[PDB]
């Protein structure tokens, strides 16, 4: 997609070489923002084929508050495999913080339910926020939340969402991150009888891995195809009652998939 | 400053008329980013005189984990008066989260100390993060955190910082928010023997109050002057040992101050 390729090029042009936790090395910029008007189409990267089924199942999984990968494995989704322990656990990552953020009282806050209620009851609120950045639980997590903090906004009957992503593997992660949040916005907008507005993506450490460079140069040579259209085939009774079969992506005409290794 | 006036003008032009918590009424946009290279000058707004005394005191007060306005009152800094209870308490707002984020353990995490330790010891970390957004404490706070989430980055000997601000009163708050985080970066840079890099400001609900409209037109009519330069007079033993007297601003030649009422 145009903004995605622009970002990729910017990292090449303006990124600094920078070592990384994984061992591999990156070109990195700090601070970036892109906007996707979800009325223009569903922002699924077309310059390579993305594994939408993994994106859909992963979001459904977050929404269930699940942090054991058994569900992903039941649906043949492997993107979380490297960080799961022997029992399939990842610790209290996104799903847990989204549905059951823990507090001293032995209490738990369902941020997704809260945000739904704000959207329905108080859409003008300026604190329609979900955070996965539970400082007190970070060391229990297999991996620190990357898509850390997001906020919704309503105007002119349209639901917008801004994500703050602290760290972004532009080649592997970002297409998943964009589509996942774009999908959540549609779902939430459906539940709240709103139209979809913008997804605003904001990045912190935004990088290309040194061993994704061939892939990146290949992708940059490709022309973006028109955005597909997301169809939701029914209206589940709540944001928690969706199933994989509810979604169809129409007119997704991507260029071929490009293989690249995840830096563990 | 050019980027500040540009934003102000953007809100006026593109902003949606929207109701708000305080009942004042606003023009609002969602999602905006600005970048200040702190090497170019200290980003203290020049198209009106800004009260750096209040910015410094609030920051020292944050860093002490203090959440009672008593220290602010003592130095005649009155910005928080509207929200304190009788005993001067604001509840567990920024200072408490920054210094003593309580965990479900009887434990307290000091995020400022962790960030310094990260900067000194693991500067390439992509999770040098402070969050004020403690979901389980929000109901006890006098005000939900505005400047909610921030992240540091180190490249080329320079410390950059990105703030995610969920809600931003562009006329009153933003100039303080910008200066406050710019000052913080300088202090952090100093305490980590780094230079200053960029301050990246990212906004969620970014707005102008209907009753700051005369003030905004005044300010928009004024040409920015050169940015001032921050002087720190000594180097304290830690990030926690700074005193209001440590700070001089040189070459600040603002247009006259512009009065505006806060929306309580
Ligand atoms: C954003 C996001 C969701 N995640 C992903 C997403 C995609 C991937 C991934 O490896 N994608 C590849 C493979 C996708 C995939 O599973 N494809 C199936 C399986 C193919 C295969 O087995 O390789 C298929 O094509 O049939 C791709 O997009 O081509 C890995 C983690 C998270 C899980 C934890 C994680 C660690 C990550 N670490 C790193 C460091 O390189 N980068 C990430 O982007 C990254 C992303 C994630
Ligand atoms: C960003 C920030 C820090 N804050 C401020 C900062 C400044 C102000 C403010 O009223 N500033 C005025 C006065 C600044 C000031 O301290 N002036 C005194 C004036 C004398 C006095 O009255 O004491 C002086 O120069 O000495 C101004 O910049 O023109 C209010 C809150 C926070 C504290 C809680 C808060 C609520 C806020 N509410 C609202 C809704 O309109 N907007 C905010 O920007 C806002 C900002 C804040
Ligand atoms: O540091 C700050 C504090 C908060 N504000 C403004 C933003 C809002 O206009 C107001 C907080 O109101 P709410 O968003 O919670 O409804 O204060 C700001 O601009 N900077
Ligand atoms: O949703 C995600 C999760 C992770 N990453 C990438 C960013 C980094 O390359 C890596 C995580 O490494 P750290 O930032 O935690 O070091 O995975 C993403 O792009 N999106
Ligand atoms: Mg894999
Ligand atoms: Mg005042």
């Amino acid at each position: 997609m145009k903004q995605y390729l622009e970002l990729m090029q910017k990292v090449l042009d303006e990124g600094t070489q920078k070592n990384d936790r994984t061992g591999t090395g990156t070109l990195s910029i700090f601070g970036h923002q892109m906007r996707f008007n979800l009325q223009d189409g569903f922002p699924l990267v077309t310059t390579k084929r993305c594994h939408l089924r993994s994106i859909i199942h992963e979001l459904l999984w977050f929404l269930q508050g699940d942090t054991n990968i058994a569900y992903l494995h039941e649906n043949n989704v492997t993107i979380w495999d490297e960080w799961a322990d022997e029992n399939g656990d990842l610790g209290p990552v996104y799903g847990k913080q989204w549905r059951a953020w823990p507090t001293p009282d032995g209490r738990h806050i369902d941020q997704i339910t809260t945000v739904l209620n704000q959207l329905k009851n108080d859409p003008d609120s300026r604190r329609i926020i979900v955070s996965a950045w539970n400082v007190g639980e970070l060391d229990k997590m297999a991996l620190a939340p990357c898509h850390a903090f997001f906020q919704f906004y309503v105007a002119d009957g349209k639901l917008s969402c801004q994500l703050y992503q602290r760290s972004c593997d532009v080649f592997l992660g970002l297409p998943f991150n964009i589509a996942s949040y774009a999908l959540l916005v549609h779902m939430m907008a459906q539940q709240c009888d709103l139209e979809v507005g913008d997804f605003v993506w904001t990045g912190g450490d935004t990088h290309l891995y040194s061993n994704h460079m061939d892939q990146t140069h290949l992708q940059l040579s490709r022309e973006p195809r028109p955005l597909p259209k997301l169809i939701i085939k029914r209206k589940p009774e709540s944001i928690f009652d969706y199933r994989f079969e509810d979604f169809e992506i129409e007119g997704y005409d991507p260029h071929p998939g490009i293989k690249a290794p995840v830096a563990i």
